[PDB]
């Protein structure tokens, strides 16, 4: 037993519900939750936008002294950073974002990596302002995780057509 709430079942280990990241993981404070980054950590907008946002700028100063040390993530990648006043750890995981020409076939990749966890909250990769058709993603991530996933969508009208649509 778990303390999410209001989820919908897709699969057996597969959820999901229309909610703000954010205020998911502020009411939950899951183990982990995942962010949608990019390559250099630089949380500007979408997700990593408002994830940031709700630390304070403190997500940002941690991983700009990561990538100073490490240097860049991998499209298909991920790193674990603090998960700050949001969760025990967070997710970096780079989805491929369509609006830079990145392969899509690297979404199943960056999937790969919430495997490493046994329970996760997180959006749809690659959706949102990297540019992937949700739907797809929503796909991928039933297909490719087999640890429990908690997934947010933002978007009441993008919900009802994931799961409208979800064979
Ligand atoms: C609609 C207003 C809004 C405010 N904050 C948001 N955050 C993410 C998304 C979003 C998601 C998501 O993860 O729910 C996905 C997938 N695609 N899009 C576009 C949408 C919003």
């Amino acid at each position: 037993v778990n303390s999410f709430s209001g989820y919908l079942k897709l699969t057996d280990n597969v959820y999901i519900k229309n909610a703000d990241i954010v205020e998911e993981a502020k009411k939950v404070k899951p183990t982990v939750v995942v962010n949608a980054a990019n390559v250099y950590l630089k949380h500007g907008g979408g997700v990593a936008g408002a994830l940031n946002k709700a630390t304070n700028n403190a997500m940002q100063v941690e991983s700009d002294d990561y990538i100073a040390t490490n240097g860049p993530l991998k499209v298909g990648g991920s790193c674990v950073l603090s998960g700050h006043n949001l969760a025990k750890h967070c997710l970096h995981v780079v989805g491929p974002n369509v609006n830079k020409g990145e392969d899509i076939q690297l979404l199943k990749s960056a999937y790969e990596n919430f495997n490493q966890h046994e329970v996760l909250l997180a959006p749809l990769l690659s959706a949102g302002i990297f540019g992937a058709d949700p739907i797809h993603s929503l796909r991928v991530c039933v297909d490719t995780v087999r640890t429990n996933v908690y997934l947010a969508v933002f978007d009441k009208n993008l919900y009802d057509k994931l799961v409208s649509s979800f064979l």
